[PDB]
């Protein structure tokens, strides 16, 4: 009945309005520490991030879940710093993303399980800060290594009650194989969110997962490259569908009986080193609201379309709490 | 005049007997910090390192060059720590190895140059410790990225007079492509060591490079998997030829008249996460002498084969000093 944050455990009520897939900095292990000038400076990155969280907070956001893993450039100390400065809860992640180093790629499923358990039960690095979620990733059919990561995440979840959240290629219908591997590990679908699921309009894929009891992460709502057509990065990054097209999936799933399975987010960041050098400026030009995009634009959008207050509050408050609070079922 | 160490700048004369290609911990960026228990613990790894350095110090070694890069898992405060406790100088490296993460893979040669210069002129991370060497790597034909890294290294070298050392697949004669690229950038061969050159029986390859002004890194002398040939990890890493065979190349280059171009080392480590998980113990079993193998085994071996004392001292003292002391030529 307690969710771990970068400032300690909080109760369920304290979580409140939660964004379930966000980042402070999108990068690689040690990159921020080794080359902060890439982000202007570590101080500039911090100030940017604090200003963003304060705006999100003014918009009603109380908690975010930072789903940056070790190899995804998680700097937990930075997460801790910005959290106290903005008074926004940040839940830190363990697991692995799509770019694990050789030191991880050579590990067994038993060692991977030990490491995830470390970051959950013991602490991240030497900070004593505990991960509150496990993040895994595939882009298309799982590699032999990604099979181990997924099995290991399932095992860490089953041992702690901490949930698993995923990065997918929705077009490749990644969730159907992620689901198959998790259920073979005996992991409850109620402990899993299949993310990036808003990247496609394939509703039959989404309700199949939602029917099994998975959580559906519609977590890139503001992502759109419309207007920035010839920008290579922004197109592979954000695709061609409008934000209103991504947000309609929320109503569509509400209308098929699955509002209790919907988690919503921006997948926003304040630093991003994994594309063209200036990808953060380009994303900022697309979404000047940042993390406040969900509460300022998406929530009113759905209200205008007839979705009651009661249902919206359930998606952004009740759903993340049920999901994040440690349990096996 | 001076060389950058992890304990600050030193006069050339303090360098003494220098091992020019070693490691404290061969890992991935942030890996020791995130998962210290892979190595027993950070303390255990540090004590093991300090034990090893002291033993090499008793054997005559005064300075090592640690050529772990960012992606090689360089932990520069660990290096400093073991340096102070064992009283052995340690020159730290910039550059990139064969495992750069995505945030590095996506950078341009001008960005890469910015990074290497960062770690030389400014410092590594936030430690104030400055690199005194640039390490780069190829494995057969340079990938498009590796081409950028080598060019970036040459430009950084040309800006600071700090030298470049390389990992190669010697049997593929990588030294020839590396050199062609280095020279296209206007970098003097006297600021470049072609490492891992003892992996080949082809002395023509070596003397051609030495004749061009290059230093030749006979830097893996204790490496051998004879007696454990069915250990796949050790075989790929260490090969199937004895240490004497590796050591006899030093004499062949000496007899050819190129003692001025030779640098010897062990390529030893105290921690190793980049292979099967116990690779370090397997290596310790093959070479209990560790970093003291060069002074304790290789030097008396070559003295016994009729190499003068002034030649062995010139290779382990003079050549490293002339290499590391900052110059463009
Ligand atoms: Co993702
Ligand atoms: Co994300
Ligand atoms: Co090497
Ligand atoms: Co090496």
């Amino acid at each position: 009945d307690r969710i771990n944050t970068v400032r300690g455990p909080i109760t369920i009520s304290e979580a409140g309005f939660t964004l379930t897939h966000e980042h402070i900095c999108g990068s690689s292990a040690g990159f921020l520490r080794a080359w902060p000038e890439f982000f202007g400076s570590r101080k500039a990155l911090a100030e940017k991030a604090v200003r963003g969280l304060r705006r999100a907070r003014a918009a009603g956001v109380r908690t975010i879940v930072d789903v940056s893993t070790f190899d995804c450039g998680r700097d937990v100390s930075l997460l801790a710093e910005v959290s106290r400065a903005a008074d926004v809860h940040i839940v830190a992640a363990t697991g692995l993303w799509v770019d694990p180093p050789l030191s991880m790629r050579l590990r067994s499923v038993e060692e991977l399980t030990q490491f995830f358990l470390r970051e959950i039960q013991y602490g991240i690095e030497d900070t004593g800060i505990r991960a509150g979620i496990i993040k895994v990733a595939t882009t298309g059919k799982a590699t032999p290594f990604q099979e181990l990561v997924l099995k290991a995440a399932a095992r860490a979840s089953l041992a702690t009650g901490v949930p698993v959240t995923t990065h997918t290629a929705a077009s490749q219908r990644d969730g159907e194989q992620q689901a198959a591997i998790f259920e073979s590990e005996g992991l409850s679908p109620s402990r899993v969110c299949i993310g990036h699921s808003d990247d496609t309009d394939d509703l039959s894929y989404l309700t199949a997962l939602a029917a099994r009891g998975y959580l559906i992460g519609l977590d890139q709502i503001p992502y759109s490259a419309i207007g920035l057509e010839d920008n290579a990065s922004a197109s592979v990054l954000m695709g061609n569908r409008s934000w209103q097209t991504r947000a309609l999936l929320i109503k569509a799933l509400i209308d098929q009986g699955y509002m209790k399975q919907i988690l919503v987010s921006n997948d926003w960041l304040f630093g991003f080193s994994l594309y063209v050098t200036n990808i953060m400026d380009v994303m900022d030009r697309v979404n000047p609201d940042g993390m406040a995009f969900i509460p300022l634009r998406v929530i009113p959008f759905l209200r205008e379309k007839g979705v009651p207050q009661e249902t919206l509050a359930g998606i952004t408050v009740t759903n993340p709490a049920r999901f994040l609070s440690p349990t096996l079922r």
